[PDB]
């Protein structure tokens, strides 16, 4: 019964990816990003510029004030509002009507992005990152408690003005193609994994696998570009440099300032290479790579003039709290968060990019060695 859920995420380029849901009684209808990278649901509850509408609580028989405030800073934007509880429901999604915690914005700053059409903000991590305490029972935690849906879900997220799946409650087998391939989930809190080696273009980075996952590695569905350590930034930026020495971009592109553009269809796509993030396995000694070509860590965006070329930005950014695989890396690929088993897993989506010599690809399996020390501590 997956197929009711095929397709019903929508969003705009770099605007984050939502889905369809209703609250309180009767529904009110509310479009929420869906971020695996935090933990509080949280919908508009006042207005704002950038808000065509947003959850009224007035008007909600089942409303349930918890007379408690909340706030959360994520690394952009931030927001603070008044807990409370409601019935709250999927249209495309599980036939089921669960009570969850509800955090009503009242306040915000650079958190609301013109023009993206949602109102709200659905985290699917677990409770120990949750505002103000891990004591606010998350969403999902009460979808499993309070039905009988699986405790997992997938994401199958496609680039381009965008769309996707998140099928809850299962895997949907026709959203990928070839094998499932899982890594551990280090630890419940963020969907922590880890690296355990990179290669670009078939090169390997040579480093300390512990700077990958320095202070850690999540996988952040609500973060657009691929965000690396500083030290690791450094080193994959010289390596795509010189793989693209053959034509000259500004600095500010390397740093997702300025945007690079070529004529309409004759993006140089050969002369970026492609870059294989290993991730650790589920048996000793074994890992798995996920492949990413350069029409994926180069996001298109508008031209600047009226001209009709090719324009784009690295999607690549420098970070200081770790690894973080945003939709950069999850778009063409299928994601599996399998909660229950504590793994994620990845396969190659059915919505993958399309390079003329190159593909996207998730391969196994491979023999690493003390995959363990990778781990920050
Ligand atoms: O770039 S982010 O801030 C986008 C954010 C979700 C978000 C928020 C506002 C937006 O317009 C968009 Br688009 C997306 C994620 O949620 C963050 N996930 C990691 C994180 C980083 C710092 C603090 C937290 C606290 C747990 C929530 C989480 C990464």
């Amino acid at each position: 019964s997956f197929v009711e859920m095929v397709d019903n995420l929508r969003g705009k380029s770099g605007q984050g990816y939502y889905v369809e849901m209703t609250v309180g009684s009767p529904p009110q209808t509310l479009n929420i990003l869906v971020d695996t990278g935090s933990s509080n649901f949280a919908v508009g509850a006042a207005p704002h510029p950038f808000l065509h509408r947003y959850y009224q609580r007035q008007l909600s028989s089942t409303y349930r004030d918890l007379r408690k405030g909340v706030y959360v800073p994520y690394t952009q934007g931030k927001w603070e509002g008044e807990l409370g509880t409601d019935l709250v429901s999927i249209p495309h999604g599980p036939n089921v009507t669960v009570r969850a915690n509800i955090a009503a914005i009242t306040e915000s700053d650079k958190f609301f992005i013109n023009g993206s059409n949602w109102e709200g903000i659905l985290g699917l991590a677990y409770a120990e990152i949750a505002r103000p305490d891990d004591s606010l029972e998350p969403f999902f935690d009460s979808l499993v408690k309070q039905t009988h849906v699986p405790n997992l879900f997938s994401l199958q997220l496609c680039g381009a003005s965008v769309g996707g799946s998140m099928i809850i409650g299962g895997i949907d087998h026709s959203l990928y193609t070839g094998s499932l391939w899982y890594t551990p989930i280090r630890r419940e809190w963020y969907y922590e994994v880890i690296i355990v080696r990179v290669e670009i273009n078939g090169q390997d980075l040579k480093m300390d696998c512990k700077e990958y996952n320095y202070d850690k590695s999540i996988v952040d569905s609500g973060t657009t570009n691929l965000r690396l350590p500083k030290k690791v930034f450094e080193a994959a930026v010289k390596s795509i440099k010189a793989a693209s020495s053959t034509e000259k971009f500004p600095d500010g592109f390397w740093l997702g300032e300025q945007l690079v553009c070529w004529q309409a269809g004759t993006t140089p796509w050969n002369i970026f290479p492609v870059i294989s993030l290993y991730l650790m396995g589920e048996v000793t000694n074994q890992s798995f790579r996920i492949t990413i070509l350069p029409q994926q860590y180069l996001r298109p965006v508008e031209d600047v003039a009226t001209s009709q070329d090719d324009c784009y930005k690295f999607a690549i950014s420098q970070s200081s709290t770790g690894t973080v695989m945003g939709a950069v890396i999850m778009e063409g690929f299928y994601v599996v968060f399998d909660r229950a088993r504590k793994r994620i897993g990845f396969a190659v989506s059915a919505c993958h990019v399309h390079d003329e010599f190159r593909t996207a690809a998730v391969e196994g399996p491979f023999v690493t060695l003390d995959m363990e020390d990778c781990g920050y501590n």
